[PDB]
C-alpha cells in the first residue's frame, strides 16, 4: 500500500451525493462523460452509487447515466460507460471525517478525485493530502 487504510464509516446499500467540502459541490458526471462540481442538489447527475470492489476500493457509477467515474491517464476525470482499472478508487477516511477516494490506478502519485472552488474538478497531480478539494462529505440522496 501507498496509503494508509482508515476506511470512512457507513455502506454502499443507497446512492450518495458526493459533496465536497471545499467549494460545496456535488461531484457530478454528466451525460458526455464530462466531470464537474455542481451546487444544484435537484442535479440529476450528481447521484452515485458507490460499490465496493476489495475492501476500500469502490467504483462510483452515476446512477442517471450509468458512467462511472474514472481517472485517466493524464490525471483528468471522466465519466466511462464501462468499468475498467481508472475506475476504481481507494476510499479513504480523511482528517477522521471526510472521505477521499485515491485513484487505484494512480495511487503512488496520490491523485485524488477533486473538486476545486469553482465547480471543476482537479487533474490528478494538482491533488495532494492536505487539499480541501479532496474531501467529499457522503450526503443521502
Amino acid at each position: 500500500h501507498h496509503h494508509h487504510f482508515n476506511l470512512p464509516p457507513g455502506n454502499y446499500k443507497k446512492p450518495k451525493l458526493l459533496y465536497c467540502s471545499n467549494g460545496g459541490h456535488f461531484l457530478r458526471i454528466l451525460p458526455d462523460g464530462t466531470v464537474d462540481g455542481t451546487r444544484d442538489r435537484s442535479d440529476q447527475h450528481i447521484q452515485l452509487q458507490l460499490s465496493a470492489e476489495s475492501v476500500g476500493e469502490v467504483y462510483i457509477k452515476s446512477t442517471e447515466t450509468g458512467q462511472y467515474l474514472a481517472m485517466d491517464t493524464d490525471g483528468l476525470l471522466y465519466g466511462s460507460q464501462t468499468p475498467n482499472e481508472e475506475c476504481l478508487f481507494l476510499e479513504r477516511l480523511e482528517e477522521n471525517h471526510y472521505n477521499t477516494y485515491i485513484s487505484k490506478k494512480h495511487a503512488e502519485k496520490n491523485w485524488f478525485v477533486g473538486l476545486k472552488k469553482n465547480g471543476s474538478t482537479k487533474r490528478g497531480p494538482r491533488t495532494h493530502y492536505g487539499q480541501k478539494a479532496i474531501l467529499f462529505l457522503p450526503l443521502p440522496v
